[PDB]
Order: structure tokens, then sequence, then C-alpha cells
């Protein structure tokens, strides 16, 4: 059970953290429970209550991969599935695939150069880093597909038209949109993390119950 900013535990390849890294800007707090973490999967769920700094993010608890890293022009397949639910939607709030890539294999895991964002959902109108750039086609499925940037992170986020509650695909599928149409320089990006969570803004209490995640790069 974890409830202090950086909790974390690890078992099989899924870590899963708190990371609370945006406690400072608001009211609350946030305990992520662990219910499984094996060599196939992971399931948990966290429960949090977060008021004040409307505009900004608290959180981003999430189970994440050990993986090995190699350049994204060398990946074959990121096959990935995630179910959840959430006990209430009255709250600000998306629930994402959160990737970073880099061009050294030693970059600090929690920025890159780059960002890939999968939004599975949204509550309360909040939004990705930048605007929306294109409407997306990625396995036969539209994504409203946003870019922005921090002046060192360029993010491209896919955000999903309504929520997916259920979800199986290739990441990869991603990747190769991103450098087939957005020049995204596949051959020289190190994808270096591979996350899932959720980021809130405000609302709750509100329950992430995450039934299954796996994922694996390949
Ligand atoms: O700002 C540092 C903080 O970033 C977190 O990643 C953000 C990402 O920077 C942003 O572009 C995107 O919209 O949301 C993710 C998730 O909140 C990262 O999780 C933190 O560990 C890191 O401290």
């Amino acid at each position: 059970q974890l409830c202090d900013q950086y909790a974390t535990y690890t078992g099989g390849v899924y870590t899963i953290n708190n990371n609370l890294w945006g406690k400072d800007a608001g009211s609350g707090s946030q305990c992520t429970t662990v219910n499984s973490a094996s060599s196939a999967g992971t399931s948990w769920s966290t429960k949090w209550n977060w008021s004040g700094g409307e505009n900004s993010v608290k959180s981003y608890a999430n189970s994440g991969l050990t993986f090995n890293k190699k350049l994204v022009s060398q990946i074959s397949q990121i096959p990935t599935t995630a179910r959840w639910s959430y006990d209430n939607t009255g709250i600000r709030a998306d629930v994402a695939y959160d990737l970073f890539t880099a061009a050294d294999i030693n970059h600090v895991t929690w920025s890159g150069d780059y960002e890939l964002m999968i939004w599975l959902a949204r509550y309360g109108g909040v939004q990705p880093i930048g605007s929306q750039i294109a409407t997306a086609t990625v396995d036969g499925q539209t994504w409203e597909l946003w870019y922005g940037a921090n002046g060192s992170q360029k993010t491209y986020s896919f955000v999903a038209p309504t929520p997916i509650t259920s979800f199986q695909g290739d990441v990869n599928d991603f990747f190769k949109y991103l450098t087939q149409n957005h020049g995204f320089p596949a051959s020289s990006q190190y994808l270096i993390t591979l996350q899932f969570g959720t980021a809130p803004f405000t609302g709750g209490p509100a329950t992430l119950s995450v039934s299954n995640w796996s994922a694996s790069v390949q």
C-alpha cells in the first residue's frame, strides 16, 4: 500500500509507483494498492482526492515495464493490454500510457527528448500539452493527435474520442505512425520508459482499478 510521494513496489517486470510528483500544487492524498505483479501482467488500484491547482497535474500513479531499451527503429512490436475502470467519473483527470524516448540510452527515465502518450480516457475536458494537429488512424481506430512542447521535451498524445476501458494493441503502431507521418527520428531515439496510469487534476474521492496491465517490447 503505497501512500508516500514516491512509494513503490516491484514484482516481476512491473514497477508500481504512487508518483505524486505534483502533490505540492494542491491539497489532498493518494494511495496506490498492488494486487499482483508477475512476469505476465499486473493488477493495481489508486485512490485519490485532490483539490486546488486546478490546471496542474497532481500525480501519475502508474505501472511501468522493465524492458531492454532499444532504438525505436529497431522495435518490432510493443504488445499491450489495459483493462480498467473508475468508480467516480465526476473528476478532472485522464487515463493514459506514457512513454519516453531519448537520444541518450541513459537519460533520466521521468522525461525524454520525446514523449508518446495514449489517452484511453479523459474526464472534465482536460487536455494534453499543446494543440490538436491531426486526426490519426492507427490500427483501424481514430485518435485525436496532439503535439506540444515545453522547450526540451516534445510530446505527441493520441487521445481516444470516447473512453476505452478495455484496450489491446501494439504501441509500435503509434511509433510507426509518427515516424512515417511526422518525421519522428526513430533511428536515433531509444525507448526508455513505458508506463500506464492516471493523471488527476481535481476531484474525488475516486478510485482507478486496473484489473490488468501487460506490455512487452520486442
Ligand atoms: O514534470 C515532471 C514529471 O513528469 C511526469 O510526466 C508527465 C509529462 O511530463 C507530461 O508531458 C504528461 O502530460 O503527463 C506526464 C504524467 O504526469 C512524470 O510522471 C513524473 O515522474 C515527472 O516528475
